């Protein structure tokens, strides 16, 4: 037992122009977003593209492949947090298009980043990286850089309104 | 290890009669596959009432809200059907359903009462696992027109409830034992 | 090496109406047997349906989503019992429609149920207790026995012979060739 | 091993009406065997059904099972043992249809059942003994022997030949070549 | 895992009548490798059937009931050893049709029987088993009792000359006709 | 689940003359990375083929085997660094064509080679001195300049890369 | 890895006549090689055959299964070092026809044997008689005698392309297409 057929179901999502980050990111899951955003852009470089996110967070360099790519495209991108956004997930979601940002009401987002590397690093890459994210985040919330450190630093998840505080996601809806 | 076949695949088939499947414990993947079908039952009619089959000892919290946000979410009637149990997160989807449309056959097992902890995709703090509790506490509440004391409360007791205490509790409405016509 | 073509061969047991219970019970068998029953029965409500038992048992829940799922569908069940029908299999071949509950004439039923998969998640005392009983009322509905013949026999550790499951009220026919 | 395509090799088999029962034997080998069997009363009841051994055994009510699916069906069984049939394995080669249970020369035919298991829960003393018994008699049915012959030749520890196997009962003939 | 699809690779020596038995010996490949040959034979029972052998052996009643259907069926069989014939393989080898037992230049043949298969078995039964090895590599070989027991008492591989000279095979060939 | 359908995923792909390098480096790897590469020529010797690299190294024969193709081919070949290149997928990034060696903003470029298929000391140094002239070759740095910076454990932005000759461009948008 | 599809790869590889040995060698390996082998010279008995090596090395008895049959068919046979050619990869290396045999710039070649492989255990003399016979193949492609087979094969070392030509593994080392 897998996957439905319609009238595939995630064959389905792509024709809608849909691309799920549903999972813990890797390398595999980055290359899978990254061929989906460049093919839907070929399709159309002006129309939408949703990508949906119920992420946990995942290796680093993956994600900043998908933001690169997120960034790279001309379609403008809505991000719908589906669940959770936790660490990559929740950079991810704050990098789509401004005023196109949604949650579900019941989700959980977390900017804080876990205690995630392909091999083994120095810490002076450590916190080259975490320096990546601060801007990233920053560039995208409207926050300055010190309320991202200080932010970064509670090991708490946000609510979607609190997340919208903060400019992490535009807006939350029910329906 | 085969799946049958019909006049083609059984699970395709339930989802050409509207009914989507809850029918294990719930991960990540049930629910972007649930999700899914919801989303493209919709699609397909935003006024005919979807159906959810719910045979499940609960699972990851926030999969389980996933597929709640996505059941209040889409404009289809949703009728909730209990077969087996519906326990922990299962037994919330199964009284998110639309209201006098939620169902059990006549010898299922429900309980909220919560396991004691694999509810979580990643560790978490102290205060997450009570703010994601109250959350339940709140769409619990929400459904079954209880208060959150009674809610609370209840929740606390590990046990289960049969269909028809689960009627008067407030988590479905009819225990059916026979197709009305 | 795994499952021949028919000119599939359990899509042709469904073609036939035939459902297969045929390894231990749980949740995916159930959601499986589930479907096919609902599907038969939209074929056709009146048609009788087709269970084949051989099951040493499983979870109980998932065991009384089946026998639910008999209970509610229109269409005559009828039930047969190759090899044994253990534990929750036993009250799936007891489920079936009155006289027509079969069992091949060398097939062992079992009704006590064994100690301590059994459920999915771990249970308080009281818990597996009502589920028991929910079992002797079941049995005691199909078999017409009281409820103390019930609870005593299924407190025996043995197995019946066809012949006996039919005096004590489980099946209604041992056949050796097409009755 | 990966089966190779003509139509599959195994599916050829079952249009010649041949069921294999190579390998043990347990509840997923009797529910295929059973459905084929069925299968194959279906396409015409009368016409001859082949089985193929190579076994060494397995779950005693899974050979019940097939066994009592062989004595349901209308059909004539042709019963092949190629390779070995031992313990539920020889109750199958020896329940096909008088005069048409056959052997290879180099084949090893064993009645003695294996200790300890054969099962597929765990079970009472009186029960493994009810077991054995059903096994005494139908061995009884199909070689013509008596119980007291059948009880202690189960005894014995020990593989037959082909041609030992026809003198007992278990099967009628030995073919090295095509009759014609 | 990677198998290459011909305008099925494995299907087109089966239509060119080969069986393969490339690997150790089990009821599992017994099962096809005797299914395969009853098909070709029902396809023609005169043309020959040729017989693949990569194998280090394996279970003696398994190899035991390929052999028996390699005698059943009517067609000349094609034996060819490329790699190794070791045990029931080199048997197999040896069972081919008389004249028609081959053997590439680099392969080696070895009629030592390893040192469990099937199922834990008696004393008397391993010795039965034996028993009818010896007779077997007696009958097609052309050797007397006395030098195939000795012989396969020694652990050891012969060439494909030595094989010849032994009566395991026909012909050593490096190329074709 | 795994790939999805549009019209395979990465078959769309390879249509584009794209070829993707995005894992661990390995035998497996390499065959498929190859064959890719001799098909497109075929299709056409003289239009360029882009290859997507997110590789954390792997296998350095098996990397070699991959450079070894780059150079066979007569078609120019545009690599892009996605995420991260590092020890022999640093060595494929810089294999590319002149002037068509990109990397997106966040990547990470490593050519320092990890501590670590069971071989005497004399041929790990004959392999890594192989590196080193292929890196000069790609970098027109001299050797010195290359073995001195792989012996650093650190990891480049796309701009250090640049100014390292690794790469040529580090592009944001279209 | 997910095989891709034009218009599989390696199905449009062997529509080109070629046959990949892209990893270790055992009967598996053997059994679909030879197979290929046998096809490619019923589509064409003369047309040549090109044979992608990059191994480490594998089970001798299945190498020399490989061996026979490219002694075997009419077909002239190409050999390509891509990688590596390792112990029973470089006797398939060093087995094609007389001036083609090539190898890419940077693969490494070893005709050093491992110490560890075997199908079923052997005895002494058994793994000498193989040995001998690998002295021998490889005396005879690469034209040395046995003495400088014998002793070059105790190095445990690796062969540049170069190396491997002054040898007498191969006859061409390319860059470009020729
Ligand atoms: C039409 C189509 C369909 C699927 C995929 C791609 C394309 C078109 N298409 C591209 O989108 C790009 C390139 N390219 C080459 C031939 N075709 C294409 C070259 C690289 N470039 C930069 C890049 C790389 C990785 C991530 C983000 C951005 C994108
Ligand atoms: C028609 C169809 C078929 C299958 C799947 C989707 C669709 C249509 N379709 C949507 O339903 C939604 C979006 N969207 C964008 C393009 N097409 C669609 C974007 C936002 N999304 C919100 C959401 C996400 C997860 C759970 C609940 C709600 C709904
Ligand atoms: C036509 C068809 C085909 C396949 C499967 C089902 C159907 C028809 N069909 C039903 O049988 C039922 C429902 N339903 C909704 C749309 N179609 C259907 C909803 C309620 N359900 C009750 C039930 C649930 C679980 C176990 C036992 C009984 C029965
Ligand atoms: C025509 C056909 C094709 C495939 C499978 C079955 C059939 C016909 N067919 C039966 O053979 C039987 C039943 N049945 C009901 C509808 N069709 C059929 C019901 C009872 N069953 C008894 C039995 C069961 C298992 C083992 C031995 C004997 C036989
Ligand atoms: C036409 C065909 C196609 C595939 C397979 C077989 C056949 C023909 N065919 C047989 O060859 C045999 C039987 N049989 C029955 C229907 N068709 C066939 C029954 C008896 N069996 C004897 C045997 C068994 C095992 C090994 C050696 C010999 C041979
Ligand atoms: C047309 C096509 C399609 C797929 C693959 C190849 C080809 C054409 N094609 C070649 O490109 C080459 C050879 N060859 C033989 C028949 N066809 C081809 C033989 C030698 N090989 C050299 C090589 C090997 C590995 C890596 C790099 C270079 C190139
Ligand atoms: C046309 C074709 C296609 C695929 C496979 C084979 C053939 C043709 N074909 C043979 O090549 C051979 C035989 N044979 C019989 C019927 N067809 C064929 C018999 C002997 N075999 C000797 C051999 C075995 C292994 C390696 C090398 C040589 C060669």
């Amino acid at each position: 037992s897998l996957i439905p057929i319609v009238v595939d179901i995630y064959s389905r999502l792509l024709r809608e122009r849909i691309v799920c980050v549903m999972g813990p990111i890797d390398d595999s899951v980055a290359s899978l977003v990254i061929a989906q955003l460049l093919f839907l852009q070929s399709e159309s470089n002006k129309k939408p593209i949703h990508m949906y996110i119920n992420s946990p967070g995942g290796v680093v360099t993956a994600g900043l492949a998908i933001y690169d790519t997120m960034q790279y495209i001309l379609n403008p991108i809505c991000t719908w947090c589906v669940g959770q956004a936790a660490s990559m997930g929740s950079l991810l979601l704050a990098a789509g298009t401004p005023g196109m940002r949604h949650s579900l009401p019941n989700s959980r987002i977390m900017i804080h980043q876990p205690s995630a590397t392909d091999i083994a690093i120095q810490a002076e890459e450590i916190m080259k990286l975490k320096k990546q994210l601060y801007n990233i985040y920053a560039k995208h919330t409207k926050q300055s850089l010190q309320v991202i450190e200080s932010a970064m630093e509670r090991d708490r998840y946000m609510s979607p309104m609190e997340a919208q505080e903060f400019g992490i996601l535009d807006k939350v809806l029910v329906h």
